[PDB]
């Protein structure tokens, strides 16, 4: 389909963009959480940024209407950022990171614009799909296999894994996808060519994030 040749077509960001959110490892023989303290941070102020721009994606879904159970889609996704968000305090608080002094980042700041560019009534619904899309593929990617990987390192850090990696966000990222799809198969030159932009373009930021946490 036309996301997976596009993905398929962009492997290259597409695999830099889907590499592992957070490394762990040994340092004078004590576990090393740096880069996984790092990442913690600034994926919490982000989440904070990520639920307002979803808010208005299921305002758009119920009025550029396709399909009935697209808000349902939508709204469930938004529904574990809720858990998701209160997930994130507990963390916080057994790892002794402390949200309120976490510094955003260039990477991260900027990532607080950019979804701010889709909250405008101006874009359209297929591209702001995409991007919704996109955005939760690429943590689902990141995040797979990990359980199983995660047997065949010294001392794993399984908390996230979880969280990203479970059955049901692989098919509630799938819900989304199966609207996504749906959406570009219609868009006209015009607004077809303006997603495949973002899809590009939502990779383009997950690396340039990604990079500040590595390992
Ligand atoms: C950068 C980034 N992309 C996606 C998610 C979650 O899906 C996240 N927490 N952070």
């Amino acid at each position: 389909g036309v996301i997976d040749t596009w993905i398929d077509k962009h492997r290259s960001i597409y695999t830099a963009a889907t590499r592992h959110a957070f490394v762990v490892s040994i340092r004078d023989g004590s576990v090393d959480l740096s880069s996984f303290r790092t990442w913690l941070g600034q994926d919490y102020l982000f989440v904070r940024r990520f639920v307002p721009f979803v808010a208005s994606v299921l305002i758009r879904a119920c009025k550029d209407s396709g399909e009935s159970s697209d808000m349902e889609v939508v709204l469930g996704g938004i529904a574990s950022l809720n858990d998701e968000i209160e997930w994130f305090k507990r963390e916080g608080s057994k790892w002794d990171v402390d949200f309120s002094t976490v510094v955003p980042q260039r990477a991260n700041q900027e990532y607080g614009r950019f979804l701010e560019d889709l909250m405008s009534s101006e874009v359209k619904y297929p591209v702001i799909m995409t991007a919704f899309w996109a955005i939760e593929a690429v943590y689902q990617e990141s995040f797979a296999h990990c359980l199983e990987d995660g047997n065949k390192t010294p001392v794993e850090l399984t908390g996230a894994c979880h969280r990203w990696g479970n059955d049901g966000f692989k098919q509630y990222c799938s819900s989304v996808k199966n609207i996504a799809e749906r959406c570009l198969e219609n868009a006209s030159g015009e607004v077809l060519g303006e997603a495949e932009d973002v899809l590009v373009r939502v990779l383009e930021l997950e690396v340039a994030f990604w990079e500040m946490s590595r390992g």
